[PDB]
């Protein structure tokens, strides 16, 4: 149908319909007559995912031949989402299989719905790992994603009475045709004992034993037949196990409960010993397979140049502590040369400055659970702190500042400081994070070592965040200036040229009325719910935190509600305002604001003076595959977290690259965008990070700001007196109670601002034409987030590997 | 190479070798160039089971297209072994393979030996249903095998220091790629709750429920193109389940637990509540499927007519009241209508007299998991009871003694009376069983519906017994026969003409001898351990039991070893002694009598004055694939358990088949063995069932053997001083306390008979000639054992069905 995607060859259809129906009898066991839609959708999977194991194969021993140096990126977290359209995208297969289903009676888009979401994420930190390694790919480099086989991923999230109810993310009942056990290569894990010291060096006994099984799942790069590796341990209990019989038997998922769960609490820490289990199972089987395959490609000098590892945040910092122990304690290194190899190895990456986001762990913790881990981080403790002392004579203050050991009531040892100690590199990820990160919270460091710092702008892979989901969009920019762009965004650019085109602006407009078009129909057909497909789409789906402030939406909902009831005959650009995303379980404010939002929607939706002027819709089950719908389908983007706390965010770079305008404070990547696109083609408001602090300086005072304004003093009343909960009129008073006395987010103090930017919206809305010019202005500049910028600056800067493009033999 | 293992045909050769590579490449991701045994082994199993899928697509339309009487064989254990080779055997593809592997470069024996085998069963009975499934496939009956697919079988035995070591049966680490799990077919099961008592009828509510998912196994026939399934049902928690958050996904494992051990008490009663929910899972979900499958092809009359429901043992007991609930409760018919559809529709197979073995079940445990079917069960034994007093007035005691419900310290429910109340056919397993079962255990019953007593003697399935196992013997007698006997055994009988002929006496040692050389390797090979080729294979395998009688066979084993230390020159026929047998992980006396067998050895084979003239050997972990090596290579069957402990046996027919001469009480099918190749080719000793009850009567007073038999005496001392046990002298003193002073099995009782027997046997086998004819007359007169044989009577006799031999169609 569309350029695009690809090519629909006679030979490759007609080869593609005998290999579908081979699989539907020979691997599923069925015929067309008892065969459901799903059984057609793993019949098409495993028809796309042939195609990839002679790539998969000569891409794996391509590098074991030319022995490249190579990235291993640890994290905990892989959000992938679905993996059948975008292995069509990336091999060129999509008009081929949509053909050859076509001729077949089956719809391939509805084929693709069945699939579930791979959902091992949260969200913003999941997501960008699951981007990188399709920029990894794309870009040549022989890059191994490696994480946990979490046999349940995020979970599903449903509204019950306006409530959030948790079920679990079974995601793998139907089986999981993409990846591929290892079992062959499983290796032991330990956990507890002792330590003990003979005449040559420390000896770990008496632990417990875990085995790692691997599961590896093939990442394909864009039409250049490089297929990376993403390798995901299980756990499993060893045979002799508990080894009356029956008990032994079922105690054996004491041990398999590491990989059973992932926890839902977007990132924020909770020092519980099973988290902790299994940062240490992934780190600790992931470097047994890292130091095999260098073995078998014994002199460690040259494991620097062979070996990267990317540090995704804290999670996986006991991988400096068990290199260092490999090296020392089984390799038989001195120290000295054990560190200098495992710095000039690690490099880590810092993804938020939120306080109760970082990892500090009870020393009690690890003393009972890693006896060896602790020890070697004390002694790194130790040498760190005494070229500290070397460094700044006297400054006692500053080596209890820096110290990876926190004193106070319970003894803590600060993952971060460990990290940056051995590490040779520190990023942020964003510019004024990375910032951030040098002037507050790691001050003390960048003194000490300022050539460990930089900074690396997060982005996200136009393959999956535009040619998989807004073909339409992907497809009249590749007929004004080629498909190139798709793995060189900066060629987007070239569409400035086009911002006077009277068919071009048509066109453009023309696409996104088709996909409000088809989101509008989507809900009502999953989950019923009318919506005017002529009215702005306001958008704002992410993780529920208060620092996000979707709260601060909610003032402005219910600030234009009010207006409408005041002025009922009186003119006003309609809107649906959309709000989606999950809430941490325990997390009760965060809760409490999506009781809040169905609660606006409950009156608001339902008001005979508001018609159609005004909708406000909670977008239930936030994930991957709701963000390929709905992001496409919006025309206002709102990144509106108070100033200083999202460290880049990456949905923003989402909506700006499909063609919604976006209305933000000058957070995080925010700044860059408007930087991009020009301050006059960004809707930006509020206060920036100097004025934050000038308030905290101050002290924040929200009752000023209910005092001195009418209109915000009016809803905190409704609010307050049961105005949106009649059956509970004080249902809200957490809410209230926290705007008014102990908002650590300030929300009251960009009110102001924030609605009259938003009025600022609505009047460039009403005049089509030039709403439309600004986002192509938008469009064209999106080119510095796309992850393949990112990882090249990764590659070059911090890995010293240099990307390719070439292309491999078929 | 061998006749009976098909034609090697040039297209079809070629056909399976691109076949095979396609699956190395394709589905096991990878090249010949990292390939292990066992990538080789899973590519030649997906290649054969690809020839299964046509062949079982289509049998099973066919039986939706013709509508025939379904069979139904409930057992919560199928003791299935290895796949791969039955596979070829019975689609003829054997010697295709062989050459088609050969032509790879590969040795398909020993990628046979990578297969794990299927053990989920205890012994006998699992055993039997899997010899059932491979005859009634062989036969073109419309058969389901239904059970439980363990996540551990049984346990597998390792010997450590003479003591039996338990490790879990992790059978499905690398995968099983002969099952086809059916997600798509998934049933609730209902546990715990209430019964609510409304205006039209009683509703059970307030349940626990628990998801059973189907996984399918193809079952194929002898080259008859029939594949039929074995459904077994795997436990998966619900969504909902549980709905802090971590910890009730963890909990998950609660209701998984169902489905993942196999109880290895080879099935002796032990009332745990988790064996109860098995029972009730297996029942429950296999009996919505009976019903939809029969709603899917509403006047249940004819539910008899289209459904036969054969319960194996007690162990599926529960499907008589589950059947009653539905039709009652949920179909709404009357209780009367709903009993003679019940009654018509199942049947009953017994399988022992032991006490300890018959299933009682606390009514307590019953109120609590199965409030329904505790009720259910009361009215049919109320309503049961009341046809006794009609039939009987005035026999309180008979009331009693049939009660469903038992009277006592705590209640309990027998299970074997609620299968012959709600059961049309009652059945033993042996001529002298079934006798047995109606002159004692239920002779209440038998007197009031003699016309539900019959016998249906056991069997084994000539296609592993023979062909697979032991190709040399199936050739040299199809080259006399030809091969029509696999399919109908009685054609043995042809062999009788061939007992005087020089050649066929020539080749039927020439088999043996070659087994015996080929077993003799395999020891020192993965065990590691020498045995004289050129002695007397004595072999006694099944699980250890007080009732086996293992410790006969160790007295014997003494009693050669003393005479032999009293006239070291004196000349005696050389015999190497083999026991095998799992003993159940609680059973104290079953472990000690391991330790004695190793004990014995130890002393005996190394002790220079023996030689190579006596070796004790115990065959650590026996199981089916053992089985399939040790019976071809044995000379001397030991079947000696007290007459009128073995219900039948089937061990000792395998024996039979395979050219072995059988040592062994008038006990179970024994005597049916003996009775078919003639008392004078058997070697028959001790007491029968009726010298048995007369020693009762009188009292068993193992002194008085021990005061008349010095030998015995001699024994018994070196066993009491520590002969054996030289650091822990009183080692086996539970041992000979229990000889001494309470041993239900009469060891003593049997023992000089028993080793005069044995001189018989010695002197037999210093004449090859003689004793290969007497091996001819057993071969030739085995083919009443034969599986077919005793399905074909169950078809005609209780589920009313005619067996076929008619081929379907490719
Ligand atoms: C500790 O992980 P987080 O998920 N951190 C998130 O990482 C994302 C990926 O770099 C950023 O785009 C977000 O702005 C940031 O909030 O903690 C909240
Ligand atoms: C309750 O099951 P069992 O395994 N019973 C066994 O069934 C086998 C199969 O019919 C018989 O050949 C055995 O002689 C008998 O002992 O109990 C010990
Ligand atoms: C891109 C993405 C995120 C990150 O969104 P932010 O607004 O940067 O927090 C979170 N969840 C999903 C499912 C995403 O696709
Ligand atoms: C045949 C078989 C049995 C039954 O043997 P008996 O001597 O009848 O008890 C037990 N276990 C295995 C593995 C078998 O193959």
């Amino acid at each position: 149908q569309i350029s695009v995607r690809g090519l629909a060859g006679v030979e490759n259809v007609t080869e593609l319909k005998k290999n579908f129906n081979r699989h539907l009898h020979f691997t599923l066991v069925k015929d067309r007559n008892v065969a459901t839609p799903r059984d057609y959708y793993f019949a098409l999977a495993h028809t796309v995912r042939d195609h990839l194991v002679g790539r998969w194969i000569r891409t794996q021993q391509h590098y074991y031949e030319k022995d490249p140096k190579r990235i291993y990126y640890l994290s905990l977290e892989f959000y992938m989402g679905r993996t059948l359209q975008n292995t069509m995208v990336n091999l060129a297969l999509e008009n081929a299989c949509d053909e050859a289903t076509y001729q077949l009676g089956l719809d391939m888009e509805e084929l693709e719905e069945i699939e579930e979401d791979a959902g091992l994420g949260n969200g913003g930190l999941g997501r960008l790992a699951a981007c990188f390694l399709d920029s990894m790919a794309t870009l040549g480099l022989a890059a191994y994603g490696y994480g946990i086989r979490y046999e349940f991923g995020i979970f599903n999230q449903k509204i019950c009475g306006g409530w959030q109810m948790e079920e679990a993310d079974d995601w793998l009942r139907y089986g999981n045709p993409w990846e591929k056990a290892r079992p062959e290569f499983t290796l032991p894990v330990h956990f507890y004992g002792r330590v003990e010291h003979t005449s040559q060096g420390a000896k770990w006994v008496d632990t417990q034993v875990v085995l790692a099984m691997p599961y590896d799942t093939p990442v394909p790069g864009y039409r250049n037949n490089v297929v990376n590796t993403m390798r995901l341990w299980s756990a499993k209990a060893p045979n002799d196990f508990n080894l009356g019989y029956i008990q032994a038997v079922l105690d054996r998922n004491l041990a398999e409960n590491i990989s059973r769960v992932l926890y839902p609490n977007d990132n924020f820490f909770e020092g519980k010993e099973l988290r902790l289990k299994q940062e240490y199972f992934v780190v600790a089987a992931t470097l047994q397979d890292i130091i095999r395959r260098f073995k078998s490609s014994t002199n460690f000098d040259a494991f620097p140049d062979k070996v990267a590892i990317q540090l995704n945040d804290t999670h996986p910092s006991l991988a400096i502590p068990e290199l260092m122990r490999v090296l020392v304690d089984l390799e038989r290194l001195d120290w000295d040369k054990a560190w200098e190899v495992t710095v000039k190895t690690c490099a880590y990456t810092n993804h938020t400055v939120l306080p109760e986001a970082l990892e500090r762990w009870p020393v009690h913790l690890l003393e009972t659970l890693l006896p060896r881990h602790l020890q070697i981080i004390y002694e790194i403790n130790q040498r760190f702190l005494n070229r500290v002392a070397a460094a700044f004579p006297g400054d006692v203050d500053r080596l209890r500042r820096m110290s990876l050991v926190e004193e106070g009531a319970v003894k803590r040892i600060n993952m971060a400081h460990l990290c940056i100690a051995g590490s040779h590199a520190v990023n942020g990820v964003a510019r004024i994070h990375s910032e951030i990160l040098k002037k507050t919270i790691f001050k003390d460091f960048y003194e000490l070592e300022p050539h460990k710092f930089q900074n690396k702008t997060n982005g996200i892979t136009p393959r999956r965040w535009l040619v998989l989901c807004n073909p339409g969009l992907a497809e009249i920019i590749a007929e004004r200036i080629g498909e190139e762009y798709i793995s060189d965004l900066d060629q987007l650019r070239k569409l400035l040229s086009y911002v006077d085109d009277e068919a071009f602006i048509r066109d453009v407009a023309k696409v996104k009325q088709e996909n409000k078009l088809k989101f509008a129909a989507y809900l009502e057909r999953e989950y019923k719910v009318h919506i005017n497909p002529n009215s702005l789409f306001d958008v704002q789906v992410k993780r529920i935190h208060e620092y996000k402030r979707q709260l601060l939406n909610c003032l402005h909902v219910i600030t234009l509600y009010n207006r409408i009831k005041k002025e009922p005959n009186k003119f006003v650009v309609p809107r649906t305002v959309m709000i989606g995303g999950k809430a941490a379980p325990g997390y009760h404010m965060a809760k409490m604001i999506i009781k809040l939002i169905t609660a606006i929607g409950d009156v608001v939706n339902h008001d005979p003076v508001v018609g159609d002027r005004l909708r406000v819709i909670f977008l239930e089950n936030y994930r991957v595959s709701l963000a390929e719908k709905v992001i496409p389908a919006a025309d206002l983007s709102e990144q509106i977290s108070t100033a200083g706390t999202e460290a880049s965010g990456t949905g923003n770079m989402k909506f700006m690259l499909n063609g919604a305008l976006t209305i933000g404070t000058m957070d995080g990547a925010n700044v860059e965008m408007a930087e991009e696109a020009g301050e006059e083609n960004f809707f930006i408001f509020g206060m920036r990070v100097e004025d934050v602090d000038r308030l905290d300086q101050r002290g924040y005072n929200a009752q000023e700001y209910y005092d001195r304004i009418p209109e915000l003093r009016q809803i905190i009343e409704q609010l307050s007196s049961g105005f949106f909960s009649p059956k509970q009129p004080d249902l809200f008073k957490d809410i209230v109670n926290m705007l008014m006395h102990h908002d650590r987010f300030k929300v009251f103090a960009d009110y102001e601002e924030y609605v009259k930017c938003q009025e600022r919206v609505s009047a460039l809305y009403k005049n089509p034409r030039e709403w439309t010019r600004m986002v192509i202005r938008n469009i064209a500049t999106s080119g510095k987030f796309s992850s393949d910028r990112t990882i090249a600056q990764y590659a070059r800067e911090i890995w010293g590997v240099e990307p390719s493009r070439q292309r491999l033999p078929a």
